[PDB]
């Protein structure tokens, strides 16, 4: 109810306005799939059996272009959909890091803090945007004229895939979904924070807005606990991060896949000295 | 009976029609690769006739993967634009892939290596579509109405009372139902490359004199391999099939054309096969049937 409270909503609903294509119209020019060491490849077919999805492809004049990915006989064929999904993630990275230098609280902090906080959310953020165009009914993230759907086998024993349906059937608003954003990005316990104390601050003044909000803007009391849902489901996406960063490193030393973008992001081969691309970014 | 019944002359012309099938038809389509796709993501009275045909043939694709996916395109309904000629580029690759295996099969059969080079030619450009229905036929599964080409599926678009209307794919629901053999649809294949009656067929006798060799063999293989009284009929059925294939290819022609005046899409090996010295003109063709194997 604030004004600043509002004025700090509508930066950051403006934010999202500016740098989130919800029709996915610019994505474009991105790949498609074609037409000792024993330890890791057995553990690297078991991160990519959870994850499979089909790939859905609409065109302007009405047909329809559909993958079917194919069934793990044991080499190659697994990683088909790892360059399009690259590409895919590569371009929301870019529209998160625009999203991160429209927030005058994110461009105050020293560009070394910028970063870290960067390499902290990315995933997060991500995740969260994804969550707006993802349908519980289909078990389908629409992005735009691009579609991923999942295969049958049930889907919910997976931590990522569980978080998707858990955070959809809160049915949260525009405002709460930008104010999880902003909590998972100012997050003070990243690693390489300089400044733990600001930003620890500005994550409160975020959550303190949205809980602020979730109690003025919803019916009382059945949203009681709608906020502390939400923080829930954070920490649990912090958890998720965790054990993505972790798969992606282990599937990219036996079949090297991340653009560039996404090497910096997730620590593949001073802090600016090694994140040059995600520094360019931040300065233009 | 077996074939001990068939003279040695016969057995002779089978034998080498099936060796010839067997060498120069990819059944599996291994060897058809680095062809078009659709693309990723008064005279109005004309466009008419274009559209009606080509809502009758519409087929979905399917490309399996030797890794284990399938790549499948569904295409658009009619809007009114160019979006009914998405699949001519792909169609015309496939279709060239099939002549180049008809133009083979033609080159290793004695009897058409013998002939003059202008009615090696004047004979495939007359019967090169009805070969490729009757091999194409040959890999049409009736039940699912899709053709299966190995890595390759056209499938019939959403049933039966819309689509037997159409010659050509009444065509191959009518042959399918005839449980043809292998010998039967060589032999099919020869009675059609060798009709003497094509445009610009100098040895007219020659070529009917051929003809009729094989229409006799194809007669007493028949009634050396198909005792019951399923099959009765089954030569001059075959025979009513051949003709009406020659109907539909006329038919096929005026299509092509009345497209290819809107909507270039052939290719010029195809522009050869249906006209877009004889020799000269036909320059592909010329080379192809020099280059033997
Ligand atoms: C919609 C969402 N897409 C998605 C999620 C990612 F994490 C990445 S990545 O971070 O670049 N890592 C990555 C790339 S190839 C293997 N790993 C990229 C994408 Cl396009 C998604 C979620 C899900 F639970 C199951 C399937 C999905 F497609
Ligand atoms: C399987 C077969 N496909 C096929 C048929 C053709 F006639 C030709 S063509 O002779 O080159 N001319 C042509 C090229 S684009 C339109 N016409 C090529 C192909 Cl690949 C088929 C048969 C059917 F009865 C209905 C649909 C079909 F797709």
């Amino acid at each position: 109810l604030t004004e600043e409270q509002r004025m700090m909503i509508r930066e950051l609903m403006d934010a999202q306005m500016k740098t989130f294509d919800t029709t996915f119209s610019h994505f474009k020019n991105f790949r498609l799939p074609g037409v000792e060491e024993a330890a890791k490849w057995s553990q690297v077919r078991k991160d990519l059996c959870s994850l499979k999805v089909s790939l859905q492809l609409r065109g302007e004049d009405g047909s329809v272009w559909n993958y079917k990915p194919p069934a793990d006989s044991g080499g190659k064929e697994i990683f088909s959909l790892l360059p399009h999904m690259a590409d895919m993630s590569t371009y929301m990275f870019k529209g998160i890091i625009s999203f991160a230098k429209v927030i005058s609280y994110f461009r105050d902090l020293p560009i070394e803090d910028q970063i870290s906080l960067l390499k902290g959310a990315a995933f997060e953020l991500c995740q969260l945007r994804f969550n707006t165009v993802f349908n519980a009914e289909t078990g389908t993230w629409e992005c735009g004229r691009l579609s991923y759907c999942l295969e049958d086998t049930q889907l919910l024993l997976e931590p990522m895939l569980k978080f998707h349906y858990m955070l959809k059937k809160l049915q949260l608003h525009e405002e709460e979904y930008v104010l999880m954003q902003a909590i998972s990005l100012f997050s003070p316990d990243r690693p390489g924070v300089l400044q733990h104390r600001v930003v620890d601050q500005l994550q409160e003044q975020f959550a303190i807005t949205l809980k602020s909000y979730i109690e003025c803007n919803r019916p009382q009391p059945a949203h009681r606990f709608l906020f502390l849902k939400i923080m829930a489901m954070l920490t649990e996406l912090r958890s998720i991060n965790a054990q993505h960063t972790q798969r992606l490193l282990r599937i990219q030393d036996i079949h090297p896949f991340a653009t560039p973008l996404m090497q910096e992001l997730f620590g593949i081969t001073s802090l600016t000295e090694r994140h040059k691309i995600l520094h360019r970014l931040l300065q233009e």
